[PDB]
């Protein structure tokens, strides 16, 4: 830990504060993330150790490369490559013209693509959002703290009680299902498609009851025609109103037809019925892909 130093704290996250600290022997400017443990009350769970151990391994040019894990001074850091820019300050920076199309479509292939990948791992992200995918200069983007909510897990309020985004969180987790799949992630995804397309989140809820009705309100009340099994979860009422589907031409204008028919397939309730991160890669809308550079100002 002695071998790095921080330059400026750049982010709270969600299991500590996060460092751009420079490494001293390499030189290399990184991002270091502090999750804060014990020695003898607590101490870095072995088990928690090995996972992260594993998400080492897990390298992809669309997922942030894990440098190194320190667990000195019985302490945990973890060293991540560093970037510049975050797609939610991206998404602010473009509100008024709106990120391009091309460069959404980029994007979001690229994304599919770490998915992809992760999840043929068996390896999900769990807590996908704009603050946590990061861009750089030549027109990547990638999945970053990925595989960190297994590894520990996902609080209601971080170490500095900031309340954690239920924005892009998937239904069934919001019902309950302790054992959710490889879809919540094509979920939050597609919550992040439509928010770069429109400038404005999908559903943003304050509470999860207030989450799991905004998503209700827009896509209709899920029953056991379109979600087989969706009464029986932990958390479902059947006290719970119900809502019409709206039009998705409504939802995302103006996104052409093949952006809106992939979105529904990543915003289907039954998570068995959602489109997999493989699937969507070849869907129509990718047909013209291309990588376009971002206009980033850092
Ligand atoms: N605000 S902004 O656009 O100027 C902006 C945004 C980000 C950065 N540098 C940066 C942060 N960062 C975080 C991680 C992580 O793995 C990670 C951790 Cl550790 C905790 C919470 C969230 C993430 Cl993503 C991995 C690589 C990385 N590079 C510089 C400027």
């Amino acid at each position: 830990m002695e071998n790095f130093q921080k330059v400026e704290k750049i982010g709270e996250g969600t299991y500590g504060v996060v460092y751009k600290a420079r490494n001293k022997l390499t030189g290399e400017v990184v991002a270091l993330k502090k999750i804060r443990l014990d020695t003898e009350t607590e101490g870095v769970p072995s088990t928690a150790i090995r996972e992260i151990s594993l998400l080492k391994e897990l390298n992809h040019p669309n997922i942030v490369k894990l440098l190194d894990v320190i667990h000195t001074e019985n302490k945990l850091y973890l060293v991540f490559e560093f970037l510049h820019q975050d797609l939610k300050k991206f998404m602010d920076a473009s509100a008024l013209t709106g990120i391009p199309l091309p460069l959404i479509k980029s994007y979001l292939f690229q994304l599919l693509q770490g998915l992809a990948f992760c999840h043929s791992h068996r390896v999900l992200h769990r807590d996908l959002k704009p603050q946590n995918l990061l861009i750089n200069t030549e027109g990547a983007i990638k999945l970053a703290d990925f595989g960190l909510a297994r590894a520990f897990g996902v609080p209601v309020r971080t170490y500095t009680h900031e309340v954690v985004t239920l924005w892009y969180r998937a239904p069934e987790i919001l019902l309950g299902c302790k054992y959710y799949s490889t879809a919540v992630d094509i979920w939050s995804l597609g919550c992040i498609f439509a928010e770069m397309v429109t400038r404005r989140a999908l559903f943003p809820g304050d509470s999860e009851i207030d989450q799991l009705f905004r998503i209700f309100r827009t896509l209709g009340t899920p029953d056991e025609v379109v979600w087989p099994g969706v009464t029986s979860m932990p958390d479902y009422k059947p006290s719970f109103p119900k809502w019409a589907r709206q039009d998705f031409s409504k939802v995302v204008p103006p996104l052409d037809e093949d952006g809106r028919s992939l979105l529904s397939q990543m915003l289907h309730y039954d998570p068995n019925k959602r489109i997999s991160a493989k699937a969507a890669l070849a869907h129509p809308f990718f047909q013209d892909v291309t990588k376009p550079v971002p206009h980033l100002r850092l």
